């Protein structure tokens, strides 16, 4: 059912004579691609300037409103040094500010977006008293919740996210690791508990659901927390990661379907969906992560059929997006790319940045917010800007 959301990919793989157009023997992008790629970003951040007139003034979030601009433009300005990207960054932030509902927790749709990315704003404009400010209040969104989810988009991870981008941003441990550890310890225990509960123990050590499903995927799901549980930053022991974490990345493996692709949620038969927010663009951070820490061959192998269904069935219908669209699964072919050393990935990435630089020409759905970071244009952009060097490429708002 794959084949009825993609388009046919056009294009075809990798070889030395092809990518010669792309990058050098070393990987670095041609000045004439980079030049390309340059153009688009230009010409694309006008039809977002015009087209954020018509937004929605409410939404400050990160997903989907003003604070994901944001992350755009200090992006762009850290890719470029246009002092004029960081004034945009403000605009976009100070209107964010506005728009706290004061109703979740998380970077991408929580008032920790807002905070955590005006902090840093205001550190990169000398405004100390402003970017410590907005760090006390990011800090003091961290309220006792048992209720509360532990996935990316309205749990715990992306709350851990916000603190995380604050203390890169600013170099040093502006929120100090304990703060980390204790929501950790708490998504640990949450996990155990309800493996328990029902019984997963013996397959899956921990287990964790949102709104009612078992989700898989990035976005809501178990390969996002585990993502986030194996990463050094987050400082889980190696007694949990062995005992705890593995075995339970390892059910997440087992749940694959044939073609390499990974069910929405646990018992769903349909193989469907290619997203970062559900399947194997999403899923393959895990794997990759896995691969890091535990240095099994079998999550590389699954890596590689991530990559391969993502090249066959990853140029969406649904658009160039972050969330669920073609930027955002082009994301999986640079986080193998940086893992493997392989310039296959480097060039089926580059492909895809081809495909978002005839934007609009496909008959792609509109998006419900068309400008957006995570479902518009703002993360088409976001990624054409941070493929300019690719080594440093990260899926935004979740890539570590
Ligand atoms: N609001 C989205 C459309 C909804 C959407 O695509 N949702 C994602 C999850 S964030 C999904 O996987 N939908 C289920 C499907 O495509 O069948 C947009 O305008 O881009
Ligand atoms: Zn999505």
């Amino acid at each position: 059912h794959m084949a009825q959301r993609a388009f046919p990919n056009p294009y075809a793989d990798y070889n030395k004579s092809l990518a010669e157009g792309y990058f050098d023997a070393a990987g670095r992008l041609t000045p004439e691609f980079s030049q390309r790629l340059t153009n688009k970003i230009r010409e694309l951040l006008q039809q977002m300037e015009r087209g954020l007139k018509s937004a929605d003034p409410r939404d400050g979030t990160g997903y989907t409103g003003w604070a994901g601009i944001a992350v755009l433009y200090l992006h762009l300005y850290d890719v470029f040094g246009d002092p004029a990207y960081l004034q945009l960054a403000h605009g976009y932030v100070k209107q964010s500010l506005n728009c706290l509902t004061k109703r979740s927790i998380t970077f991408l749709c929580g008032d920790a977006g807002p905070l955590a990315v005006a902090a840093v704003l205001y550190h990169k404009m000398n405004n100390e008293k402003q970017a410590e400010d907005c760090i006390t209040r990011l800090i003091h969104l961290n309220k006792i919740d048992p209720h509360a989810p532990n996935e990316m988009l309205y749990g715990r991870i992306g709350y851990i996210y916000a603190l995380l981008f604050v203390n890169k941003n600013f170099g040093v441990e502006k929120i100090p690791q304990s703060h980390i550890q204790q929501i950790c310890e708490t998504i640990l225990t949450s996990g155990e508990n309800l493996a328990r509960k029902r019984n997963f123990t013996a397959k899956s050590p921990l287990m964790y659901e949102w709104y009612q499903e078992y989700y898989v995927g990035a976005a809501h799901g178990l390969a996002g927390i585990y993502y986030y549980l194996m990463q050094p930053s987050l400082q889980v022991s190696q007694g949990k990661l062995h005992s705890l974490v593995k075995p339970s990345v390892d059910y997440v493996c087992q749940l694959k379907f044939p073609s390499g692709n990974y069910p929405p949620c646990i018992g769903d038969n349909r193989d469907l969906l290619v997203h970062w927010c559900h399947g194997a663009p999403g899923v393959i951070y895990m794997l990759i992560q896995a691969y890091k820490v535990f240095r099994e061959e079998k999550y590389l192998c699954d890596a590689y059929q991530c990559a391969d269904v993502i090249w066959q069935y990853g140029l969406l219908k649904k658009g160039y997006g972050l969330c669920h669209g073609s930027a955002g699964n082009a994301y999986a072919f640079l986080t193998l790319y940086n893992l493997t050393q392989d310039m296959k990935y480097l060039y089926r990435a580059c492909k895809f940045a081809e495909w978002c630089l005839e934007y609009g020409e496909h008959g792609c759905r509109t998006p419900d917010t068309p400008f957006s970071l995570f479902e518009g244009m703002a993360g088409t952009i976001y990624f054409l800007a941070d493929l300019l060097v690719p080594t440093k490429a990260r899926f935004p708002a979740f890539e570590l």
